[PDB]
């Protein structure tokens, strides 16, 4: 579990997405395994604006930050997992770590803030959601 609280958004991997979340849509994409939901307390979190492939993960099933490297946001296919069928994610970006479902919202962040959160994994490898191209998080 874990959101992103960026002004007064909560994003959160669509799975894991509440009805009170559902009741108070801003924005979903199935395809990127993202909703967002609006606040009414303003949230502690910047999203980084960058290019970075290097970051810090929080890995819940091992209570650890672990620093990574990571692929670039691209279209991937995902095996079959305990909340998805195996089918093509995007804006999905790859590291080699650890991560089971109960992993999903950890934070991956850089230097310049939260660049998205964790969304699959299975065979050695750690998945995030991108969120840095949504820019509109950071206004209104
Ligand atoms: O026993 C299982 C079966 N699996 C699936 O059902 C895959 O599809 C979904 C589909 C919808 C919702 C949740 C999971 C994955 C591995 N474990
Ligand atoms: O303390 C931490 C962990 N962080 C998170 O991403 C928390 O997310 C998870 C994921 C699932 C359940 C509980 C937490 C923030 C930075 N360091
Ligand atoms: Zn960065």
């Amino acid at each position: 579990s874990g959101a992103i609280y960026v002004g007064n958004y909560r994003v959160v991997n669509r799975h894991l997405a509440t009805h009170n979340d559902w009741a108070n849509l801003v924005w979903e994409d199935s395809s990127r395994d993202l909703l967002v939901s609006s606040t009414t307390a303003q949230g502690c979190d910047t999203i980084a604006r960058c290019d970075c492939q290097t970051g810090v993960y929080y890995c819940s099933s091992r209570r650890k930050h672990y620093p990574v490297s990571f692929s670039k946001p691209s279209l991937i296919f995902v095996e079959a997992s305990e909340y998805y069928p195996a089918r093509y994610q995007s804006h999905l970006m790859l590291a080699v770590g650890h991560s089971e479902p109960g992993d999903c919202g950890g934070i991956l962040r850089c230097q310049h803030g939260v660049v998205g959160i964790v969304s699959t994994g299975g065979n050695g490898l750690v998945g995030f959601a991108d969120v840095r191209d949504l820019l509109w998080l950071d206004e209104e």
